[PDB]
DNA sequence: TCATGTCAAGGCCGATTATTTTTTCCCCAAAATCGCCGGTTTAAAATTCCCCAGAAGG
């Protein structure tokens, strides 16, 4: 539940940013969003950024 | 058909490979210990030879 992409439930539905609204049927993806404070429906991602986080950035130096 | 947690790393155990140490086996030579047989010595037991008494036979 980004404000890029969403402004609050409106008693429960989702309202979607106008813009990004926009940009998601340009693009033709369908956009969904987990709940509020519910991580664990996206574990995938959450699990590939504690990979990322503890094999990628952890020594390597820019 | 909605929404719905997932992946990687670390630790432990087992098996395999490599290195080192210890123990055993086989063969030969020398020394020691043990076993068997024979001979010698000691102790105990058996047999035969002379005079006194008793019993039996002619």
């Amino acid at each position: 539940n980004m404000k890029t992409v969403t402004d609050g439930r409106e008693q429960g539905v989702v309202k979607w940013n106008q813009r990004f609204s926009e940009f998601a049927s340009y693009y033709g993806f369908i956009p969904k969003v987990c709940r509020p404070y519910r991580a664990q429906t996206k574990g995938k991602v959450e699990r590939a950024i504690q990979y990322i986080m503890d094999h990628f950035y952890v020594g390597t130096a820019f």
